[PDB]
């Protein structure tokens, strides 16, 4: 009845859509882990699995260097599902035959079920126009499973991937050729339950109200009565573990709140408010505006900069943490994807959970939606919002205008549009406005992307009328401000912030 | 397990949204039933509900005969949840004072948390300049509720709004003047959970997989070893009490489908295949086209026209349904929202009389139904005999089968089938200069038709872009052979109709 | 001055821009006329021209006894412009030479300016660093010209086309491989400007103040004292020539406006209050309403129905005629095109044989006619008669003049009427259901047609927007009593035309 | 044959559109003058106009101090016409009532003509049911004429507005309260030339051909032998002054070019090319980059930046004009609009033009078309483009920057849809091309307007793909720069330029 009974691995091949399909299985309500494919049957059986599925790769299994999934897998008595390269590893360990092709395959198309299996019986998007079932998916295939095991039998077939999915009923493995945990496979979910609920029979315990129970009973085991510190940013993962600590030992948890002034507008006010006043919480608030700006005095370099902020924040939380007894533990919001890729102990209770899980125990504990659903903010924050050097006046320039973009953003029904948005301040002066009676202004630079990729983001085509109004707002209200401009530069070839 | 056991009954006040609260209620997983407000306690008592909820709705509580809530509704003994209007009456009912009001409120806001409740507890959508906490809401409030009984607390408020929120946490009844029945609520779902599954204390059984366990045994027992018939129509409700019918009772099932000749294109093979060849049903397979379009030679009159069709199809079902012997049972897809508005030698068994629509297809779903089936867009009754103008003849019913065919498949393509609430086409019988090719003089015309259903009363015309349109335009004219004109309807209900007869 | 006296002869090789190579030359102020480049020494020497332009044409020299201007035009003693297929055509007479190829190029291209030529003598529309100036044509050339003769030189060049500009500085020939007459040439009437102006020498005596008085002059010397009648139609033509002879004949003239009930809203009174009662003109306003719908009666094919409204004038017009003493010439609207196309009891004037259709606008307007009418899209002859589909009767005739005077005073309300090419209204003879507010159910259905002309062959369907055509559709729903429908045609052409029938 | 004998004389009582009705009156090719309302008597009579014209003004005729066409204007014996407040002043001073409001009518109308008139007699663009003449203008309704004088006709109505046209045919006064020099107004243009040349009789001489003539003949008159110099800029102005120059008196003409180092990519070459060696002009080219640089070193205040290069530029200039012998006429490229806005004699022979004028007797004298018709270029040149301190590496960088936006525009033929289009070097830094490229390169912004008034520009909506187009080029293309953003500040409250 513990939440991590029934569990499932996932042997990661290296494919982009790997966290997603460990995400896909927890939003299903059963917990599992994410290691790479290179381990063995001692780590496996340790790990006790009720099931293993084994994720897409870009590399090719006709290789002679190509990745393998340990036999163990194939002997444990689980099920076991290959997706796409899993599938095609699959093939090959078992007696199926690949063969490469230069030109690879990923896009919508639908597959045609020719036999039953438990993976999709019942599961059918659209006919054939003798009413056979065909299934929407989203195609990913490079080598070519010309063979494949002769245990299997084929379930499904395409015109472009005659093996789209195998299957063994009797041993319980099943290989697709699409990615059933991408919204384009439109009944990919029901697939992903079929086999993590029926299949493996997991029952859905993994869910955020016994997730909160669970770490706030082994928050109490590992901490007794003891006493715990937590650096509180305004931030989502600090935010969730202050709720979660303060809700299993109370008043023994003390938060320190370092106000460096490089915060956004109003935030300091309504973190201390909220945790402070609303929730009774017992905080530190350290007012270090001066202590940072005039670390930063007189530096240019970027690299320089984060360096300093980083430095002067480690010195003045020990400091106060020196200057609290009987604290035997820190702790932080550490979280799953972080491990995936005084003398006191360490207390991470968020360490099990993706950023997504995250948000929705925050909501059950009372967090406010729109603070746990917003764009991420930098470490340094308004420290590389500010080319160059550092001074307060910029900073307070920053955040009025970057209040008035997001003001207009979340206006304009547009802040769930963009995957991220903020606002750069630019050392340089031109022309002004008349009622400053400045001849000559600061210059801004509003950014918004959209993370098409990990590592590719596009320059967000927000509408010109909308960027009109937000670039006339803050020209004419934000006084100090004499004109507006917006980045244009995707990534590559730029970087999504400017420092 | 009784998955009715736990059971939330909804009063209706007459508002809009009223069937929403009870779906949203279905979808928490806990049966319920919607009645109108003017019901006795005897009724009350005998449906013996774990919790009420009184909708909102049009009217006003100053007026004479306005309506009320039962006074037991606050006598049961058990939480009563009042929205809008329900609330409004929930004041002046147990001693608040409501004042008249023509100007109302309807729409987005932010409502403040100023005093605890069970109803509200732990749920937060942003914060004051204090970091109070704030509600995005949709509000409705038409008169001004100026003091609320005095048991009971004010919970949250707002500038126009004082009592935004009430409650009297000893008796377990709240009021809200906001609809957290719609999506403008950021957390209204997580409120009418909180109301249904910890207040009231419901557990959440009502769910697809024994809402089937459930029908089938009931299926079971008022059938027994009894043959039943069923009027396959490949629409969702049938298809969806078909394999209800037939997971029950197997071979005793016989289904009677009738091809009319007005149904789409390889609409009658899909069905006749799916059904008897891949799911097993017995089916009795009635080619009628030329009995229904003889019938209909000659008729202009859309309204003749569907009594024709109408009176073809039971002539030829009561012709099949004689053929067979031992039937003592006719099946029926009769939905819950069909009962509701009736509220406003063979027996009948109606397997899907408790549901909505959007559980029919979500059993749909499980009974291993085809999703595009069962979210495609209606199909009239008389199926294509009112989309082809005037006279119906076979040579124009195969012309909209395969323009239309054209108009859904780019639909598609185009990731604008669900864009719209209905897309088909229309034949209509005029002459257009031929297509160099077709060797015709003169073709046929077809109007494609799209339309946004606002409510049941207004519908939009879609604005399809016109790159789109071109494309079908040209894909229509140039290999649909006899059609060489193509044309978009601009006319939105009202003053227009969805259909054109 | 006569202005007749210097002119442009212009030999028409079959291109598709020959008669816009004239217009141009007119607009220039100077008279030319288009004849067929199979024309004899004679005929060219009577004519006399201070200059001869040979046009394009889609044939090849290669071919035997293909095309070639009569030796004469290289012998006059005049300035010759050749233009693509005349400039082949002169390269091949003079001894030069071309290959045949059917890789044709008709666009955008930047000629550079080699050698210095009267023709391009301080024209260009930019520079290169090398210092030679460049010019922005539309080029046009199927055949490759391979040699020049050899006492021209080459003026300009470019990659594909080594002899863009051809010259014989000392005769004045000069051949060109680009189109000056398409506004995509940018210094296009600049060129044929030098050409006509300055090489030619030809001074702008052709305008509209002048036309109008030659015309006069022409009128009175012709009729002199004799009484004229002529058909007022409401269109272009006939106006122009009605206010033409008004202004040389007066009272002698009169006009005969036969009324077939087949005009536009309000139009056939304007035609009326305006010629009588404005320009006080001696109108004959014959009622034909009933005769022309009596006519029409049971008329359902479109050649059927021109036939008959035809006929019908043609006996109205004459009976009237017939009444009238001492009328010994009938004035008619022929113009240029008119002519220029048919080269392939009483006396007859045309006094606009002479003019091209901007060339009347221009005057009509000098002569006090409303721009709209002038300027207007083009009606049909039959008019209403065909843009109601089938059998025309009196009731569809005044819905289609109802619902199109809103669908035209709409666009050009939100001056969109210049942006299209056509706009009309047609009615379509089928019934659709909807009407709430008036209780009626059945109604008729109308087209709105709008379309962009990018070629002779070929029309876009407009893409009005969306919210301009709900606005239409509103309106005329609901101010239009007898129509419950409207739809927007969204076929191109081609694969469709652009009138229906 | 003078063509300056007949001439207009059109009174500015502030009206944006005043400009544009002089320009108008040019096109219809006769002379005119524009001038401030506040003008007297004997000023007039010594113009010796031969119809006067009275334009808008944003002014109403009901405060007390409010602007008044001079007196004499109605007792000149000469026809006048007055365009909205031009009319509404011309009913007050001869005796109609008018009466202020507060919102103002600006938009499309239609009037019908009840009276017969020499101004509109023949001019009609619509009927009304009954076959009434109706005429569509731009209606500008300010105040609200509630009278005219007893001597006065109404010429047309519209029912917002009962004298929409006045008129008294015996003194030939004409009013209308729509626009006519604004397209429209469908036949504005015809109304125009009804009154300047039939009522005020005037021909039409000022003709771009006749105006070339008129000018090399006051050249000569002015100069005779004397030598001429020149400062060609390789701008619209100069080099029409000095294609006029050279026809007047040839070899007598020296132009001398500064080469300052603030000019575009390959200018100098291009100039001296074009005039020297395809025009045949005799210029005196003389490179002075380290001159300006070094004066323009360490300074970054716009306002003291403009004032060195100015200064720079007259020690370079004066210094060759003492070179060169027997020089005793500065020759200037001065125009109209500059008007209404060893020493030597001044020889101004585009002073009475208009831009548009300019222009096409530019082209007449040979100019290319593209050269005449490009987009202005600041007399500071890449001084004021170069944000702060001008170093030879920015302007360089800026340059390439430059051509490479106008190439693509040019290319998607939206070089003609936009007034001005530039490039602006920021001096600040950015994260460069990732693995192989510059870590930390400049930005530069892109600035594309569309002047709506001369104190009114809108920021050009350029197309998505065209930005992200030119953002890749000047970001990979050019060396040196990182990051390409976009001026999305409008006039007001920012400026065209930056500095
Ligand atoms: N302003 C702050 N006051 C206190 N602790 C902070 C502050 N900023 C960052 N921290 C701590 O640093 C951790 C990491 O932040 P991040 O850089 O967003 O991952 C947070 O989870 C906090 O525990
Ligand atoms: N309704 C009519 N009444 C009088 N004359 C007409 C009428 N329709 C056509 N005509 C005459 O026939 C000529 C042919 O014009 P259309 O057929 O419109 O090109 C017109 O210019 C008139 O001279
Ligand atoms: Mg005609
Ligand atoms: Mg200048």
């Amino acid at each position: 009845e513990n939440i991590h009974k029934h569990r499932i691995l996932i042997l990661d091949f290296g494919s982009q859509y790997t966290q997603l399909v460990a995400r896909r299985v927890r939003e299903l309500g059963v917990y599992c882990e994410l290691w790479a494919w290179d381990v063995t049957e001692a780590q496996i059986r340790d790990f006790n699995p009720s099931g293993i599925i084994l994720s897409g790769g870009p590399e090719s299994t006709t290789e002679e260097n190509s990745p393998r999934a340990p036999q163990y897998v194939f002997e444990a008595g689980v099920p076991v599902f290959g997706v796409c390269y899993g599938m095609q590893t699959m093939a090959m360990q078992l007696g199926g035959h690949v063969e490469a092709s230069n030109e690879r395959e990923f896009g919508y198309a639908q597959v045609e079920v020719v036999n039953d299996s438990a993976l999709v019986r019942g599961i059918e998007d659209a006919l054939t126009a003798d009413g056979k079932p065909l299934l929407d998916v989203w195609m990913s295939h490079g080598d070519k499973v010309t063979a494949i095991p002769s245990d299997f039998i084929t379930v499904a077939s395409t015109e472009s991937c005659p093996f789209a999915i195998m299957a063994n009923e009797e041993k319980r493995f099943y290989g697709v050729q699409f990615h059933p945990e991408v919204t384009h496979t439109r009944q990919g979910m029901r697939m992903l339950e079929r086999f993590v609920r029926d299949i493996c029979q997991c029952e859905a315990l993994w869910t955020p109200a016994k997730i909160i129970d669970d770490a706030v009973a082994r928050i109490r085991e590992q901490v007794g009565d003891d006493k715990v510190i937590l650096g509180l940013s305004g931030g989502v993962d600090s935010s969730v573990t202050a709720m979660l600590l303060h809700r299993a030992i109370g008043k023994n948890l003390t938060c320190v709140f370092v106000d460096n002034g490089l915060l956004r507008l109003n935030e300091a006010e309504q973190v201390l408010d909220m945790f402070g006043d609303h929730f009774g919480l017992n905080i530190v608030h350290v007012p270090a505006e001066d202590r940072f700006l005039s670390a930063l005095a007189g530096e240019n370099d970027p690299e320089a900069k984060r360096k300093i902020i980083g430095r002067v924040f480690v010195e003045v939380f020990d400091e106060e943490a020196l200057k609290l007894e009987d604290v035997k533990w820190l702790a932080q919001g550490t979280i799953y994807p972080d491990v995936i890729e005084m003398k006191m102990g360490l207390v991470e209770p968020l360490k099990e959970l993706f950023k997504d899980e995250v948000r929705k125990i925050g909501l059950e504990l009372g967090l406010p939606y729109d603070m746990l659903y917003r764009h991420p903010f930098p470490g340094p924050g308004l420290g590389v919002r500010v080319l160059g050097e550092v001074k307060k006046e910029y900073c307070d320039l920053l955040r009025r205008a970057d209040a008035i973009f997001i003001e207009e953003l979340r206006k304009a029904d547009l802040y769930d549009k963009v995957s991220q948005a903020f606002t750069v301040f630019l050392p340089v002066r031109s022309v002004g406005v008349m009622g400053d009676g400045r001849k000559y202004d600061w210059v801004v630079s509003l950014r918004a992307v959209e993370t098409i990729d990990f590592m590719t983001a596009h320059w967000a085509h927000l509408p010109y009328d909308f960027l009109g109004r937000v670039s006339n707002r803050i020209i004419n209200e934000v006084n100090g401000i004499s004109r507006v401009v917006y980045d244009i530069s995707g990534k590559p070839p730029a970087t999504i912030e400017w420092e």
